[PDB]
This record gives structure tokens, sequence and C-alpha cells, in this order.
């Protein structure tokens, strides 16, 4: 019950001498499960319907750097928008609703959140995302 | 649209990023492989390699000739061979390994023409009949003859 | 329907076809490139040519080795390396190594499994701790331990 | 005015496990001018209009095997069926219509008549078709 592995082709532009345009293929190859979790966190991103009553767990100006799938665990990389001041209860909202959403691809089991492709300390807040967790780590990663 | 024969393939290459000797560890690092590089480096391999025993023709490049690095610019295909490329030719027999390597190269729709080069130098003949001291194609062999 | 990454290229290798002294002639010989076995055979060259000075990351195969055959036959992938790939590997250095090549050749779709030769032939283990007796896959890792 | 180099690809069968059919790519590089050529020469072998008064000029159950220009020469090969037993203005008329179609295309200035993949003194007749010719080459070739 997967896509797998998929032959995708992006056409950039490969034009030097400036008369005639001209674009070139650049092959990248992934896994279905990246194409689908990118889509998510993008998803999440943009926020619940307006004709709902749900509230959003990111801020909207969030902009999603990269989305790749290490072994079990989702590396997530976030812009720096992302990192706001947040209660305790509303930031644990935000790291169980990523998860809730990410674990849904059975190939994940953790999530690893970055910010510009580094390492950070908490998005909020009062929790540790230093490193990779999971569901059950959420309490023990609260400071 | 470029006519790229395979194009480029962006991939990587897993090497070792182990710390803790308890739990080995891969780690990646980007390789963004130039098909028509690597399709005309295996082309002038196969130059080099000869044609078969069990045919009639002959070598265009002497045998131990090797390859050092094969690289294309824009239309152009540098072709960097080592010292052992350049010997004594008749000037039919070196004509015949110009127009070989050309044929052979041109295959790939984005080269035009190409750039041989001795020791990442520059060179003004294999043979000694003809000028290879800039980029050509097959129109331009009769004009290099000296 | 087959989901080969680059797929065979039917092309041609110009030798020299000369009689006639007087003018210089070139014959085609057929040449059928396999894509998957030429990328796969830049891939495992770029892996022994090992990582980047510029990072962090250590080799996870002896610099000096050499790539003697590459062949794809279904979905195994022939690696066949020169008697410089064995060397002593704790069993933590040699995992990763066959974790390496796995990851880095499994790229290719065609292929699932490495079936590594030295010297055209069959061995035991490259580093003492791991059976390469048969062909391979990532799964198949564990349960090879020795 | 061409087509030049055609980068096209072929699916043949790549089963070998007899479970799962499947097809697997072999790309071929051809100029527009052996494309157009071999459409030509099909084109002869069919046969003129029934709706016309004009005659062929080879026989119906010929088959072309293949087709191939080297430098300024068309390499026509043809199969055994193409020679029979013709008089002299019939064979003269079947060469001169095979020229006066190929040399349309401007590449080519002679034709090399192959029968099996092999050479041939004559198709029919009277003339000498062992090496290439073109036109002019027509008289002198009379035996
Ligand atoms: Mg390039
Ligand atoms: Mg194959």
């Amino acid at each position: 019950d997967l896509i797998g592995d998929i032959d995708l082709s992006l056409y950039f532009d490969g034009t030097k001498d400036e008369q005639n345009p001209k674009i070139e293929q650049q092959e990248i190859l992934v896994d279905g499960d990246e194409i689908l979790g990118q889509y998510l966190i993008q998803a999440l991103i943009q926020g619940p319907s307006q004709k709902g009553s749900l509230a959003p767990i990111l801020p909207k100006d969030t902009k999603l750097l990269s989305f790749d799938i290490k072994d079990d665990i989702a590396i997530i990389n976030l812009s720096k928008e992302a990192i706001v001041n947040m209660s305790a209860t509303k930031e644990q909202a935000t790291l169980e609703g990523i998860i809730a959403t990410i674990t849904q691809i059975p190939s994940i089991n953790k999530i690893n959140i970055l910010v510009d492709n580094q390492m950070v300390d908490s998005l909020g807040g009062n929790f540790d995302i230093s490193k990779p967790f999971g569901k059950e780590d959420i309490p023990n990663l609260k400071i």
C-alpha cells in the first residue's frame, strides 16, 4: 500500500547565449512518501478551513524549505517564521498535530524539525526539539 | 528545448558517517551525474579498447591510451587523453582517427565539436599531420592539415 | 512497464576501415550502451574515489580499489572489484560499507540486490564480519553477520 | 531545410519471469533523411495508384530489409523478391525511378542497392549494380 520511487524530470534554464531560449532536464528520484509528506506539511501551514472552528498550528507566513525522509524520521525543514512565542498548551498542540498528521505515512514514526536547515532548541515555547521525537517523547521534552 | 540525450541526474552517494561505534550510519553526499558526459566518456573508452577481433576493422588510438577526463562545455567535448595517444601516424591514418572520434562523439546531439587535450594541456597534433590546437568539427578537418 | 532509469541506447563506434591509402575511411561497429549499467558503474567509481575532503564523511572502500566490471543481471548488480577491496575491517565499518553500496546502487530502480565479486570470483567476505557469498539486499544484511 | 537527428524510443519485450509482462526501451538515433528515404522506398514498393496509368518499378512482394545513408550514398537493402527477369528498358526505368525518387533528398547523390544484406551484380537484367551509382552512371553500367 504505497506509491514507491518516482522518476521525475525538472526543466530548468539551460540558455547561455541568450539568442535561443533553451530548457534542460534534471532528473530526480523521490519516493511517494516524501511527496505526500511534503504536501501534508504544506496543507498544515495553509491552515484549517475558514468554514470551521479549528485554529492553525503554525504561522501562516511559515515556509517549508525542504522535506526529507531518513529511514523512519521525517526531517521537516521550516523557515524562521515558524519560531514565535507560544504558550505550552498551544505549542504542545502544534507538535502533536504535526506528528498525528505525518505519522499517517506508515514509514514515519518520528519527526525532526529544523529551522533554516539548522537544528533548534524550540519553536515556542517550553518544548525541546533538539533531536528527533515521536508522540511518546512529547511529555519528556518539556522545559 | 535542449536535445540532451540523457540529461542531468541528481543523486546521492552514501559514505560512512559513523561516530558511535555501536551504530553504523551512512550519510548522503550529492552527485549531479551528467548523462551525456558519462555516455561520451563510455564511448571514448570503447574506442580506446578497439574493434572486435572477430571483425576486420583497425584501431584509431593506441591500446595503452588512457582517458584522463571527459567534459562537455556547451557544445564542445573536451577529450583529455594521456601521453600514449601521441604517436607517429600517416596522414591517412590520423585523418581516420579524428573522423572516427568525431563520428562517434557527435552521436550525442549536444556535441558539435571536439577539443582533444593531452595531459590536461593543449597540443598541436596527435600524429603530426593535423592541427588540433583548437576545437574542431567534421567540416574543419581538411582545413587543419599541416 | 519497465522502470529502467536510462535504458538501452543503440549506437555506433566508428573505427578505421581503410584499405586504399588514398582515401581514409571509417566503418561502424554497433554498441548497445546499457544506461543503468553505465550509471551504476559511474556510481561505484564515485564511491571508490571517496568523499569530498571538504566534508566530514569517511570512505567505505580502500582508495586503491579498482572496479573490474559492473553488470546488471535481472534485478541484481554484479559489482566485480579487485583484490584491494579485501581488507581487515570492524563489524561496524564493514556494515556501513555494505549499506553504503546498497543505498547508492539501489537508487537505480531496476536494482534490488547486489552481488559483490572479487577478481571475477565469489568471496565469503570483504572485511571478515559479513557473508557476501550470495546476492543480498538491505533486508538481508543483519542475517549475513558471521 | 531538414528534420535533422531524431531521438526515438522502441519498446520491446523485457519480460523474463512470465508472471508480469514488461516492456523496456531501446533508444535509437536517426536523421530525418533515413526515415523519409525509407518511407519513399516503401512507397515505391507499394506501387502506383490503381486510378492511374503508371506501372510498378519493383515487384509487389519485395520487402525493404533496411535503409541507411552513408555520407551521400543511400544503401537500399532489399529482399530476394526484388531480383526477377526484366527487359533492359524496364530495368532501366526501375533504376532511374529509384534514383529520381531518392535523390529528392538533397543529402543523397548515389544509391547502392543490396539484396539480403549482400552485394549483387544485377536485379533484372542488363545493369551492373555491383557498386554505388547515380543518374549519370546508368548508361555506363549496361551489360
Ligand atoms: Mg552538461
Ligand atoms: Mg540490462
